[PDB]
C-alpha cells in the first residue's frame, strides 16, 4: 500500500506557523485541564496512538489517513482519554478547515513537545484523509502489562530498534495515567519536557503493588509510579545501558527523542522527491507572542 504525501493546495511554511501558533495559544489559555496540567500531555499520547497503529508489512493504519476521526478507532479501549485531546483541536480545525486530520493530529504532537519546553521536532506537511474503511481494526496499540521481551517484539512492527523505544518512552515524564481510561492508578504528574523519566528509573526506590482495578504497577515512597513496560528498560540489560545514558545527558536524549518521534509520525509516509524540507516551527516564547 503506498500513500504519497500531497501538499494541501496553496500552503506553505507561514501557513502551518499559523496552525502551530492557534494550538499554542490555546494550551496556554486552556490551562485547567486534568488539575492544571494542559492538554500538552494528550497531544503528545494523541500523535503517538494515530501513527502507532502502523504496520511495516503491509503499511495499513499510520498517521497518513486520520483515521482517529473514525468511531472504531476512536472507540478503541486503547485510545480511552484522547478524546479530551480531539475535542481541543476541534475548535482548530474549526478555523483552519484546509489543514488534513493527520497533518492537524501528528501537529497537536509536535506542537505540545516544543511549547512544554521540549526538543524542536521537524515536521512534514502532506498527509491526506482516507475513507472509513481504511481505518485499522483496534489491537495493534502496546499492553502495558507485559515485559521487555514484549516491548522489543511489539516496537519491531514500527521499525524501531532499541535506541529509537527508550527514547521514546521517555515521554512518560509527561502528564499522568488515570485509573478510568487505563486501570493504573496516577503518581505525580508533570508537563515539561525533561530526562525525568530515566532519573526516576534509577534513583527512585520502587516497589511492586497491585492497584484497585487488580493491575500490578511499581509505586516510590516519593508517589511516582511506572508501568510493567516502562520498568521493563531497567529490567533488560540492554535497556539499562541506554536508560544510563539518557539519565547523564539531556542533549542527548533531547536529540534521538527528536529523530525517533519525527519518524514515528512520519511512519508509512512517501515524501515525493520535490516535496517541501520538514518545517521548524518557532515557540510562541521565540516569537515573543
Ligand atoms: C510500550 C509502550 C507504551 C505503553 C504500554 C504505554 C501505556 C500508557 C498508559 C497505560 C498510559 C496512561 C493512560 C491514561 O490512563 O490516561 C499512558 C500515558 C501516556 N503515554 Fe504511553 N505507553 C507507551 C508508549 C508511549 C510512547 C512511545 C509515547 C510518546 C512518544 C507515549 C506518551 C504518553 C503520554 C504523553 C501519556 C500521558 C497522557 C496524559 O497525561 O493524558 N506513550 N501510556
Ligand atoms: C510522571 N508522569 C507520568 N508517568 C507515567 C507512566 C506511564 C504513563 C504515563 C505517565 N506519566
Amino acid at each position: 500500500l503506498v500513500h504519497v504525501a500531497s501538499v494541501e493546495k496553496g500552503r506553505s511554511y507561514e501557513d502551518f506557523q499559523k496552525v502551530y501558533n492557534a494550538i499554542a495559544l490555546k494550551l496556554r489559555e486552556d490551562d485547567e485541564y486534568d488539575n492544571y496540567i494542559g492538554y500538552g500531555p494528550v497531544l503528545v499520547r494523541l500523535a503517538w496512538h494515530i501513527s502507532g497503529t502502523w504496520d511495516k508489512h503491509d503499511n495499513t493504519g499510520g498517521s497518513y489517513g486520520g483515521t482517529y476521526r473514525f468511531k472504531k478507532e476512536f472507540n478503541d479501549p486503547s485510545n480511552a482519554g484522547l478524546q479530551n485531546g480531539f475535542k481541543f483541536l476541534e475548535p482548530i480545525h474549526k478555523e483552519f478547515p484546509w489543514i488534513s486530520s493527520g497533518d492537524l493530529f501528528s501537529l497537536g504532537g509536535v506542537t505540545a513537545v516544543q511549547e512544554m519546553q521540549g526538543p524542536k521536532i521537524p515536521w512534514r506537511c502532506g498527509r491526506v484523509d482516507t475513507p472509513e474503511d481504511t481505518t485499522p481494526d483496534n489491537g495493534r496499540l502496546p499492553d502495558a502489562d507485559k515485559d521487555a521481551g514484549y516491548v522489543r517484539t511489539f516496537f519491531q512492527r514500527l521499525n524501531m530498534n532499541d535506541r529509537e523505544v527508550v527514547a521514546l518512552m521517555g515521554a512518560h515524564a509527561l502528564g499522568k495515567t488515570h485509573l478510568k481510561n487505563s486501570g493504573y492508578e496516577g503518581g505525580g504528574a508533570n508537563n515539561v519536557f525533561t530526562n525525568e523519566f530515566y532519573l526516576n528509573l534509577l534513583n527512585e526506590d520502587w516497589k511492586l503493588e497491585k492497584n484497585d482495578a487488580n493491575n500490578e504497577q511499581w509505586d516510590s515512597k516519593s508517589g511516582y509510579m511506572m508501568l510493567p513496560t516502562d520498568y521493563s528498560l531497567i529490567q533488560d540489560p540492554k535497556y539499562l545501558s541506554i536508560v544510563k545514558e539518557y539519565a547523564n545527558d539531556q542533549d542527548k536524549f533531547f536529540k534521538d527523542f527528536s529523530k525517533a518521534f519525527e519518524k514515528l509520525l512520519e511512519n508509512g509516509i512517501t515524501f515525493p522527491k520535490d516535496a517541501p524540507s520538514p518545517f521548524i516551527f518557532k515557540t510562541l516564547e521565540e516569537q515573543g507572542l
